[PDB]
């Protein structure tokens, strides 16, 4: 149908088809006469990944003759979404099976809405993850990414009476075929024990063993011919475990249970016994495959020249005491020698300055789960205290603030400065946190070493995040500028030249509607609601949060309503205003964000005066598949965290890239993003850091807003009254409480500056070929915000590779 | 290489390879320089199994077009073993896989040796329903295995100081290549609850939903492209169970261990609610299963036209009431109607007449679990109590022995009463046991319905336990008559004719001492033993049991080391004393004589007098693949249990099919054994049946034995003094006290025939040419005891449906 597709050739499509009937009969054991659609979409992926296999096989081999610099890239998460897709994308496979499965009279669009998302993250960092796996196939590096295969990923969301109910996100029913089980490389990971010193040095003994049984995911890189791994950990109990007998074998699940469930908190720190044993057995298991793969090529004075590891914020923290470990304790080099290896080995990129974020593992957990690891950091801490004397002599105050262990009724380990001692890089995630780290949170780390901060800006893939979702609009691009932009995203700027083209601005327009179409059907189909596809399309997707300010939406969103019963007769550019994400189960607040959401919709949508002149629409269970169904169909993205809060975002990005504009504070990638497109093509609003800075010196009263503003005022009685909760007066409560007295994230002292720029977004609006240029002049400046920009400065600037475009042979 | 092992014709080798190489790359994602042999067994299993899944399509296929009546064996146990061989030996195909594998520069026979056992069952029970699958599949009948794929089979034995430890059968770790996932058809089965009666009858509410998810495993008949199913259900918590987050996913295991693991108790019951569980779990699924294949064709007259359910012992009984649930309160017939419907459906036979292995559950257990169920087992006791009164008008003594409710401190429901009253037929598993089950434990139930009382004598297939197991001896007889013996196994008899031809005698005895030869080398490399290939072996492999008097055994043992100290210069006929055999690990009494085994081991094995005269070696990890190497090597088959205590036994009939000959008293089916060869060609001693009721009238005294045989006593004398245990005087005084007061069964009173059958054993040793005369007499005679023979019984006298040999089409 469309070129960037790739070709459907008759041998290619010949092949497909006879190779997808050997799977359903041979793989899957059905006749034609039984075959459900999930049996076609099975043997349809079964026929796609016989084609990533010997690619898979070659590059793995590749790296071995060649023996390159090895990038391990250490999460707890990665939120990989579909993978058949992006499998075809990345394969130029997409038309050929299309056409092959056209051909066996079924529609293959039909076929990939039945995948589950491998839901295997919370959001933001999860998702930079597997953006960033992508991109190093793409540009030919010999990166591993390196996780735990969760049995249960993120919760699926439902709503019942306008409440989030979460529910298991059993992701394996149906089996993974995208996945390699490996228990021939089956490694034992320790836990408890306590240490004996010996004559020959510290000894770990009587530990409690749980096996790391590796599952491979293939990553093929962008038409290159290279496929790199995601090894994925599953905890296993050894066979002598426990070993009345009944009993024994059902405790299995105590040690199991490691592996089962993703921790769904989103920017929060949660100090359980659980996820610290989830964090030692990632580390522990990847360094002893990243040690064995090394020695097979005693000398460690070269690890460093063969290996990278970057940290994905501190939850892999500890692979920095347990490389020491097995340096000192099994491999009997020196500590100095042993330090050195690891900080030019470990890089650590901060994703965060939320205080409640931050990991501080109390003492007494990891004293008796880790006792060994616990000295080691001791002593890292005493040579680090050491050296902060040595150049800031006296400086008493300093010592206490940059101490590993804080002090206080319990001790913690801070495994942020862990981290940064113990790294040859720290990277913040936006060039505005990456200065803000340097000013605030790590001043003192800065000031003693300041070689080690850089900042690493984010990005997302436009291969998932633009060929993928938004095929339309990446042919439109393609039939001016051809392919190459794919994988080079900077030629985007080319796009400059047709911002005065009739017939590019009518296509981009056109792409845009025929997306708004395509969702405002799925959303009927799906969730039987019925929304105007002429409306403005005002989208907030990311996960609820205080500091993501969901709340002053809803302070919008009720203005409006509240501005159409006073004056009913009066014109109003049309909107369907959209939010959606998942709150952390414990997270309260959240949850009664959700619930006032829903609470609006209630009367808004069914208010006869309003019309289809506002809709508020809650998008349920909120994920990767669901963001590349609405990103390609908004107008307008939402990206309104009070300054300092939002490290980066990465939502910003996707939107900026498929065609919406953007209101947005000065946060994160929102300011690279503006300065990137002009000030004048984006929807800037509110503080700047530096107001916040300055409210919060002369002190937060929320009341000087609730007397100055009448519409405001007229809001919180709303709420307080039980407008939007009739049945239940004061459900709400503990939100206008908190805006009045205790709110962190200062939604009123935005309130007013946000409505303002909120009419000019309407005004552009209701001027289409004006909306349209400035949509282009976005999607033209996009290119920075590639994560092949990102991946190949991690690269240069920290790993000490060359990143490369060049195909490896079929 | 042999006949029996099929053709390796061009074309046929040159797919295998092909094959075999396509698995390797695309299945396994290897290159053949990383393969390891379980790499190159996994391979082989994919290219075997690609024969099997065209056949199973269609025989499932045919089964839909005719719509014959269908059989459903419900087992709790299926003690499968290997596949891969099993599979090779019904298709044809095993020089063809030598020949692909040998071209490849790998052994079968090693690959073959990868495969881990199938051990979901304890012993001779669950082996019983595998032979039976395979007999099925071989006579053509529409016949479906149902049970439980636990994760954890009967543990792996290991000795530590002569001590059984136990642990945990991991069989799935490295994937089951054999079974088919079929999530799709997972089914509700329900606990706990309440029962409310409403004007539209009773309904069983508030309950605990378990998901039971099936796996389909193929059952190859012989040569006749006939593929029937083995359906195991897998337990699977729903997604909004218990549903703070994380603890409520984690108890999602709570609902899954009904599946976890295998109950290891062999002929015992233990009465526990995770037990009973896995009971209802497996009938109620099962149920369900099969009435949605019945309706798929309101009318439930013709159900038993269409449906034989076989119970293999009291474990699957709830399927008795669970039906009644089933037609009364969901498909609303009548009791009476529903009842002849369950009557003329089920059929019960019995295993065991040991009263510690007769199911009795709690009441207050089934109260709380299965409510509703109990409601219709009281109904169904007062319908049948009403019925033996009208027949037996005041034998009030006959109502209360007869009840399927025991009276006690605590209520018990007899699941052998339930079976008897709710089956068509209720058959035994030898002729004796069938008798026994008529004059004792089920009298009363006999004398009202006699009509319902069968024999089924017990069978073996000859496809595993001859051609796969012993090729060699599978070779010289289809040199004399052919390979149709294979399939009816009544052609053996033809061999009478060659009992006086030099050329067999030479050939038969061959290959005894090549299998001997195969075995004795097996022991070095895998336990470093080194046994004399020239001696008698005298095996005992079994289940560890007082009935089964292992611990007879070991007083022979002892008797013959004690008279070579006496006369040491005197000839004896040399032996290899070995015994096998799990121990339940709760039966202290089984454990303490597998250390009295290795403990005489020990003594005997070192004493440099003894030389190579007597060696007593304790076969480790006794299991379906054990059994297959060392049941061909066996010259002396021991079935020692005391008369009237062995159901039937089916290790008995293995042997010999496999040219050992037999030293066994008159019990289970020894007695149609020795009827079938002749006494005189069987070593027959002790106590008839009748002897034991005599003994056990007068009173068993075991100290008249130790006062009238000098011999014994000189044994007892040994064991109390530490004879056996020098460092533990007093290990034995557990064995000793109850040989001396507490024998149930009477091993002193057989002792003095037991060791004076011996002697003529060892004098016909001496006699190689009449020794095997008499074992080709065995052979010849032993083609009664193929399970073809007791499913053939079964489907004309029970089922209702006519056996086939005819091939379906390729
Ligand atoms: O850099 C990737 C994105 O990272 C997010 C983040 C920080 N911190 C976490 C987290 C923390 C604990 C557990 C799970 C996730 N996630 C930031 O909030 C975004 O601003 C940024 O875009
Ligand atoms: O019929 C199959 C064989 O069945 C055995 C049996 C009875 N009972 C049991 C059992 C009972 C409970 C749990 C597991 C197994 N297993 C008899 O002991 C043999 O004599 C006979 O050969
Ligand atoms: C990109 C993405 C995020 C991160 O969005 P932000 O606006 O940066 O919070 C979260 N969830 C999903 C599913 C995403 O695809
Ligand atoms: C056949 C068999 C049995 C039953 O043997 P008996 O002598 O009848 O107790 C037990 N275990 C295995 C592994 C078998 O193959």
């Amino acid at each position: 149908q469309i070129s960037v597709r790739g070709l459907a050739g008759v041998e290619n499509v010949t092949e497909l088809k006879k190779n997808f009937n050997r799977h359903l009969h041979f793989t899957l054991v059905k006749d034609r006469n039984v075959a459900t659609p999930r049996d076609y979409y099975f043997a349809l992926a079964h026929t796609v990944r016989d084609h990533l296999v010997g690619r898979w096989i070659r590059t793995q081999q590749h790296y071995y003759e060649k023996d390159p610099k090895r990038i391990y890239y250490l999460s707890l998460e990665f939120y990989m979404g579909r993978t058949l897709q992006n499998t075809m994308v990345n394969l130029a496979l997409e038309n050929a099976c299309d056409e092959a499965t056209y051909q066996l009279g079924l529609d293959m669009e039909e076929l990939e809405e039945i995948e589950e998302d491998a839901g295997l993250g919370n959001g933001g960092l999860g998702r930079l993850a597997a953006c960033f796996l992508d991109s190093m196939a793409t540009l030919g590096l010999a990166a591993y990414g390196y996780g735990i295969r969760y049995e249960f990923g993120i919760f699926n969301q439902k709503i019942c009476g306008g409440w989030q109910m979460e529910e298991a996100d059993d992701w394996l029913r149906y089996g993974n075929p995208w996945e390699k089980a490996r228990p021939e490389f089956t490694l034992p990971v320790h836990f408890y024990g306590r240490v004996e010193h010996t004559s020959q040095g510290a000894k770990w003994v009587d530990t409690q063993v749980v096996l790391a049984m590796p599952y491979d995911t293939p990553v093929p890189g962008y038409r290159n011919n290279v496929v790199n791994t995601m090894r994925l950990w599953s905890a296993k109990a050894p066979n002598d475990f426990n070993l009345g007998y009944i009993q024994a074998v059902l405790d299995r699940n105590l040690a199991e249970n490691i592996s089962r469930v993703l921790y769904p908190n989103d920017n929060f720190f949660e100090g359980k016994e659980l996820r610290l044993k989830q964090e030692y057995f990632v580390v522990a298991a990847t360094l002893q495959d990243i040690i064995r793969r090394f020695k097979s090529s005693t000398n460690f004075d070269a690890f460093p020249d063969k290996v990278a590891i970057q940290l994905n914020d501190t939850h892999p923290s500890l692979a920095i005491p347990e490389l020491m470990r097995v340096l000192v304790d099994l491999e009997r080099l020196d500590w100095d020698k042993a330090w050195e290896v690891t900080v030019k080995t470990c890089a650590y990129t901060n994703h965060t300055v939320l205080p409640e974020a931050l990991e501080r593992w109390p003492v007494h957990l990891l004293e008796t789960l880790l006792p060994r690891h616990l000295q080691i950091i001791y002593e890292i801490n005493q040579r680090f205290l050491n050296r902060v004397a040595a150049a800031f002599p006296g400086d008493v105050d300093r010592l206490r603030r940059m101490s590993l262990v804080e002090e206080g009724a319990v001790k913690r380990i801070n495994m942020a400065h862990l981290c940064i001692a113990g790294s040859h890089a720290v990277n913040g995630v936006a060039r505005i946190h990456s200065e803000i780290l340097k000013k605030t949170i790590f001043k003192d780390f800065y000031e003693l070493e300041p070689h080690k901060f850089q900042n690493k800006t984010n990005g997302i893939t436009p291969r998932r995040w633009l060929v993928l979702c938004n095929p339309g609009l990446a042919e439109i691009i393609a039939e001016r500028i051809g392919e190459e932009y794919i994988s080079d995203l900077d030629q985007l700027r080319k796009l400059l030249s047709y911002v005065d083209d009739e017939a590019f601005i009518r296509d981009v327009a056109k792409v845009k509607q025929e997306n708004k179409l395509k969702f405002a059907a799925y959303l009927e189909r799906e969730y039987k609601v019925h929304i105007n596809p002429n409306s403005l399309f005002d989208v907030q997707v990311k996960r609820i949060h205080e500091y993501k300010r969901q709340l002053l939406n809803c302070l919008h969103v009720i203005t409006l309503y509240n501005r159409i019963k006073k004056e009913p007769n009066k014109f109003v550019v049309p909107r369907t205003v959209m939010i959606g994400g998942k709150a952390a189960p414990g997270y309260h607040m959240a949850k009664m964000i959700i619930k006032l959401i829903t609470a609006i919709g209630d009367v808004v949508n069914h208010d006869p005066v309003v019309g289809d002149r506002l809709r508020v629409i809650f998008l349920e269970n909120y994920r990767v598949s669901l963001a590349e169904k609405v990103i390609p169909a908004a107008d307008l993205s939402e990206q309104i965290s009070t300054a300092g809060t939002e490290a980066s975002g990465t939502g910003n990005m996707k939107f900026m890239l498929n065609g919406a504009l953007t209101i947005g504070t000065m946060d994160g990638a929102n300011v690279e993003m503006a300065e990137e497109a002009g000030e004048e093509n984006f929807f800037i609003f509110g503080m700047r850091v530096e107001d916040v800075d300055r409210l919060d010196q002369r002190g937060y009263n929320a009341q000087e807003y609730y007397d100055r503003i009448p519409e405001l005022r007229q809001i919180i009685e709303q709420l307080s009254s039980g407008f939007f909760s009739p049945k239940q007066p004061d459900l709400f409560k503990d939100i206008v409480n908190m805006l009045m007295h205790h709110d962190r994230f200062k939604v009123f002292a935005d309130y007013e500056e946000y409505v303002k720029c909120q009419e000019r977004v309407s005004a552009l609006y209701k001027n289409p070929r004006e909306w349209t240029r400035m949509v282009i002049r976005n999607i033209a400046t996009s290119g920075k915000f590639s994560s092949d920009r990102t991946i190949a400065q991690y690269a240069r600037e920290i790993w000490g590779v060359e990143p490369s475009r060049q195909r490896l042979p079929a």
